[PDB]
């Protein structure tokens, strides 16, 4: 509940365990990671008083899905915005100070309405947090994904949850 | 409509537009593809009897997502097999003769209920198309995701269209 704001050596960190510690949330590392920067956390406040989060992702024509997705046609794959939305709301889950590895549970219904070209220069996160849960510590959100101030993506019921040492699917 | 199955050579001159056409729907490419063989397609049967897919991916440990996601925790990322359902509706449309190119719209609710470990053999994708529509070509399907023969993901509402050469969001 301490920091408010997240710089990429953080979040790499945070890749690492290092964050919040050998057991308990992390965001995936490259390639994987597909966040840059938490602008913005907290605990009160967002759309349902349940807290919030806003992070950005920079854009730019050599990130590595635009050659692959798809050949002649770059764009950013929609599942990996909607990827960091997930590990935003596990990355919420562990700054509360909750144990347990994360793990994403599902959504409600997601809408992609727009794409992330490779001549973009920032993708915004907005997370709001709906309800946590105490048998597994689990969170619910909804969330949009924007490129250059335009909204492209949104998501409602983001469910992600916490595995302790000895929890399996 | 004339193959029913394809190997994983056929895949990759999907991905770079020689299987369907240029301008026509492609499959991601290595490290974005998370397909290795579609054993059956049909345009009739399937649940709805508006078609089937279905597909397979092997898994060994040295795939590059169990790295970085995450590191001391290996797990398939739960939205790359959402994201190989999206793909295989946008290769049902491409395959059926429409133009264009692929782009996911959504979906409605999404359960991750079980995970891919780097132990794990093969993961198969089961996709029913529920609804083809015409200003846009788009497909609405339900799909699973099972790794050795246990049902992990479901999807219902998968949502891909296809964009001519001048289609924008
Ligand atoms: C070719 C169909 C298609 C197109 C785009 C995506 S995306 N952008 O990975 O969610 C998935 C599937
Ligand atoms: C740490 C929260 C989390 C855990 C797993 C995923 S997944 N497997 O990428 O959909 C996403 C988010």
């Amino acid at each position: 509940t301490k920091q408010h704001a997240f710089t990429r050596e953080d979040l790499l960190r945070c890749s690492r365990g290092e964050l919040f510690g050998p057991g308990n949330a992390q965001l995936p590392a490259p390639n994987m990671l597909m966040i840059d920067r938490i602008v913005h956390i907290s605990d009160v406040g967002g759309k349902y008083g349940k807290g919030e989060l806003v992070a950005e992702l920079d854009i730019n024509p050599d990130l590595w899905f635009f050659a692959c997705h798809f050949e002649g046609d770059p764009v950013m794959p929609g599942c990996l915005g909607l990827d960091a939305m997930w590990q935003l709301v596990g990355f919420y889950l562990g700054w509360q100070g909750n144990p347990g590895r994360g793990r994403a549970l599902g959504s409600g219904e997601v809408k992609f309405f727009g794409q992330v070209l490779p001549t973009a220069k920032k993708v915004t996160y907005n997370i709001h947090i709906k309800r946590t849960i105490n048998s597994l510590v689990l969170a619910i959100a909804d969330g949009t994904v924007s490129v250059d101030g335009r909204e492209i993506y949104s998501a409602e019921g983001l469910r992600v949850g916490l595995f302790t040492s000895t929890d399996s699917f």
